[PDB]
């Protein structure tokens, strides 16, 4: 009745760079909430990746696989014959991740084309708010062509909880060798703290074990929490209506001195209902119930225990999949008599629990002022939604980067515990 152009693909601009603001960033994504008008774009954020300063197919053309992975991951069509690595991030998590986990706490993005000078705007921007150690390793890749959408989960007053639980669970494979029979008592998790001092990359060993989170117990459960907010690390994070109060920003962060215990014990002032002194033990209380009450980590534990062999293990089949001497094997024999698309699985199933590994979960919380939990202190009722996040896809190559530091994790538990 009055004529309304057909559909597009939405461009944005350098125009549009203004409409976004820093909200933080990994190793491999910076990631910006929408501060504007349309609806297109009201409640989501948009994931940029960035590219390491220092680094192709046989017609020296970027490539987006290289051909084992092509081969590795061939029981998928679409996902092999991704254009660029927004498609492949979202391939992968509609194709291999949500059968696996379930699509009601995994959001596959929407991709957006973009413009070059908006990607350089986007970096000019905000290399304020990074921290000065992420700039000086990424910069935005002002190449791509595309960039992801996804619903901002701090929103719909609003505290969001981002935990980073981590691999939860021992090894106990025939392929980890005696000098490291540590492996299969203390979580990798445990034994990667002392090498991270060893390299001031934290202050503070962590209060936090993923053995508690995983376990399954409510009570252990609650022990976790308790053990993130006392030394989060980049393992725990809150945001009141959008905004870090606790944890680091693109970071890690040091212990929670009583300071901090203060400031966010009054951030809390109003949404949690009590008095001073007991409304951070509530909100850890709140926390606890509705990571508990989801199951939502049992089966994320499933798919990290597709790591079967450990990388003490799978390093043997890495070496056939690229047809390579196994350096390891000096003087197994058995690993390597395997047929090819047994040794391909392996390796495949260990990139996929390395995944599940990696990504973080994010608990979001609002206000009486369904799916819900109730405070048993404090009479009050919250509503609440969990969802998973980087969900990447972690590059075959990394397979010996993988083991070397594996290598070194024991390698300096095991003297640091015989030094006594
Ligand atoms: O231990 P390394 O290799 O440095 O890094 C870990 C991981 O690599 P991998 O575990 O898949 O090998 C990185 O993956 P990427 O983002 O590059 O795909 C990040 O998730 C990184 O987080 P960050 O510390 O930057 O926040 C992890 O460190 P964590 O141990 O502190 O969680
Ligand atoms: N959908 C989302 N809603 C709200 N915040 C998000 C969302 N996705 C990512 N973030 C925030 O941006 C940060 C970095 O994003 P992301 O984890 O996707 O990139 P990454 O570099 O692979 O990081 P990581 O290794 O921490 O998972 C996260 O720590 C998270 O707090
Ligand atoms: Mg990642
Ligand atoms: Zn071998």
């Amino acid at each position: 009745e009055v004529l309304f152009q057909g559909p597009m693909e939405m461009i944005l601009e350098e125009k549009d760079a203004s409409d976004w603001i820093y909200r933080g960033e990994g190793g491999a994504n910076l990631v910006l909430a929408y501060a504007g008008s349309s609806p297109l774009f009201v409640g989501k954020v948009i994931r940029i990746q960035k590219a390491r300063r220092n680094d192709k197919n046989s017609n020296g053309v970027v490539s987006v696989l290289t051909s084992d992975e092509q081969h590795l991951w061939r029981e998928n069509n679409e996902l092999i014959s991704s254009p660029n690595k927004e498609v492949l991030e979202q391939r992968y998590v509609q194709n291999v991740i949500i059968p696996l986990l379930g699509p009601k706490h995994v959001d596959a993005g929407v991709r957006v084309s973009v413009s070059k000078e908006f990607l350089e705007c986007v970096d000019k921007k905000v290399t304020k708010q990074r921290p000065l150690w992420r700039v000086n390793a990424a910069n935005v890749d002002t190449s791509h062509d595309s960039a992801l959408i996804l619903n901002d989960h701090s929103l719909f007053d609003c505290i969001s909880v981002e935990i980073k639980p981590k691999c939860g669970f021992l090894p106990t494979s025939r392929f980890i060798g005696k000098e490291n029979m540590l492996k299969t008592s203390v979580s990798r998790f445990k034994m990667h703290q002392l090498l991270k001092l060893e390299y001031i990359e934290i202050s503070e060993e962590s209060e936090y074990d993923p053995l508690d989170l995983f376990s399954g117990s409510k009570e252990r459960v609650l022990e976790a929490i308790k053990a993130l907010y006392s030394t989060p690390q980049n393992n725990f994070r809150v945001f009141l209506n959008g905004s870090l109060i606790l944890g680091g920003s693109g970071e890690s962060t040091g212990r929670t001195s009583p300071e901090i215990g203060y400031a966010f014990e009054d951030a809390l002032k109003g949404f949690i209902q009590s008095e001073d002194g007991h409304r951070t033990e509530c909100f850890l209380q709140l926390v606890s119930d509705a990571v508990y009450g989801s199951g939502v980590l049992d089966r994320l534990l499933e798919i990290q225990k597709l790591d079967k062999l450990d990388i003490e293990g799978a390093i043997h089949c890495y070496y056939d999949i690229i047809n390579q001497p196994c350096p390891i094997c000096k003087e197994e024999l058995s690993l390597h008599a395997l047929p090819l698309d047994e040794s391909l699985k392996i390796v495949k199933e260990y990139l996929i629990a390395a995944t599940a590994k990696d990504c973080s979960i994010m608990i979001s919380f609002q206000s009486n002022a369904g799916d819900y939990v109730s405070l048993k202190p404090t009479n009050q009722t919250f509503d609440y939604k969990v969802h998973f996040i980087d969900l990447s896809l972690k590059p075959l190559k990394r397979m010996e980067s993988y083991y070397k530091l594996d290598k070194k994790i024991i390698s300096f538990y095991n003297r640091k515990q015989k030094a006594e």
